C-alpha cells in the first residue's frame, strides 16, 4: 500500500505543463498526504517541485487538484504569503517546507501513481 | 532523449517487477537505441538500471523485449559472459557500460515513452 512518485528526465516546466505530463501518463501531480510522503517527494525530486495543491478558485484556500481541503500541510514560516501579483501554486523547497509561488515559474515535474 | 523521455521512481526491484511496473504505466522498460539515449538513461537512473534487452530465447543472442536483434550495444569489456548458471538480463553500470546479469537481481526501474 503506498503511492510512488515518478520523475522524468525533462527540464523544469510551469505548472500547466506538469499537469499535462502527469495526465498523459495517467497520474496526478504529486500530493503528500503526510510527512512520510512529503519526504518521499523530496527524495525523488531533489530540486524544488510542484505539488498538486493550489488556491486558484478561492485565494487563501488551498485545495488538492483532485478535490478536498488539506489534511496535511508543511508551510515554511510566513507562507502562504501570495507575494506581489499572486502566488497560486505550491512548491516543496528547502528541507521539504512548502512555499506558494507563481504557477508560471518552471519547476520539477513529479507525478504520483497508486500501490 | 531526442525522441523519448524516461520515467523512474528510483526503486530497485527484479526484472519481472520492472517490466510489470512499466506495463502498468503503459510504457516499456527503457531501451537505449543509440549513444544519446544510453547517456540519457544513465543520467536519470543515476545508479544501475535494467534495460529492456534479454537473451532468454537464444542464449548468447540478445534481443529487445519489444522484439528484434540489437542495433546498438555498449558492452563492458568481456561482456556478455553468461556468468555462473546464466545471466540473461542487462543493466547499465558505470559510464553507461552494459553487463548481462541475473534477471533475479534488483536494480533501478526506468520506463520509456515516445516524446
Ligand atoms: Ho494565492
Ligand atoms: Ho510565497
Ligand atoms: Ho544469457
Ligand atoms: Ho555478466
Amino acid at each position: 500500500s503506498g503511492k510512488k512518485f515518478f520523475v522524468t528526465n525533462h527540464e523544469r516546466m510551469p505548472f500547466s505543463k506538469v499537469k499535462a505530463l502527469c495526465s498523459e501518463l495517467r497520474g496526478t501531480v504529486a500530493i503528500p498526504r503526510n510527512a512520510e510522503e512529503n519526504k518521499a517527494i523530496q527524495e525523488v525530486a531533489k530540486t524544488s517541485a510542484f505539488l498538486g495543491i493550489t488556491d486558484e478558485v478561492t485565494e487563501g484556500q488551498f485545495m488538492y487538484v483532485t478535490g478536498g481541503r488539506l489534511t496535511y500541510s508543511n508551510w515554511k514560516k510566513d507562507e502562504p504569503n501570495d507575494h506581489g501579483s499572486g502566488e497560486d501554486c505550491v512548491t516543496i523547497v528547502d528541507n521539504g517546507l512548502w512555499n506558494d509561488i507563481s504557477c508560471q515559474a518552471s519547476h520539477t515535474a513529479v507525478c504520483e501513481f497508486p500501490a
